[PDB]
């Protein structure tokens, strides 16, 4: 519904710390393929199929209380979209491009307020 440029970033965390790999797919928001599962798919999808992680491709939902936002959990590498789960496999997801990385971190991995905005609304939301 809601298309934007992102690959994967790592499964790989050592103490929160990645990488990137550059592969390169699109999100997508959605409310759910049909509409009736009773929540929020994220599906990620590659043009480069993900590697040097455990990731596969995926349609992933957001389900409060096994769904944290977090804005960026590393301080190694900028542009880290986490959406961490309860050992349900955790997904991270990284932007295509660079808007982030030419200065001092703070909640950036694109942008501040807007995503973390959309984050926490998109994750509340539940059909």
């Amino acid at each position: 519904v809601i298309k934007f440029r992102a690959g994967v970033c790592e499964y790989n965390e050592d103490s929160r710390l990645c990488t990137p790999i550059p592969v390169q797919g699109e999100i997508e928001i959605k409310p759910n393929e049909e509409e009736e599962l009773g929540f929020w798919d994220f599906e990620w999808r590659p043009t480069e199929k993900p590697v040097g992680r455990e990731l596969d491709p995926i349609s992933l939902i957001l389900i409060p209380g096994e769904t944290m936002w977090v804005p960026i959990k590393s301080s190694k590498s900028g542009r880290i979209f986490a959406l961490v789960f309860s050992s349900n496999e955790r997904y991270f997801f990284w932007l295509q491009e660079k808007n982030s990385g030419n200065l001092p971190l703070n909640e950036l991995s694109a942008k501040d307020k807007e995503i973390y905005n959309k984050m926490i609304g998109v994750l509340n939301n539940s059909s």
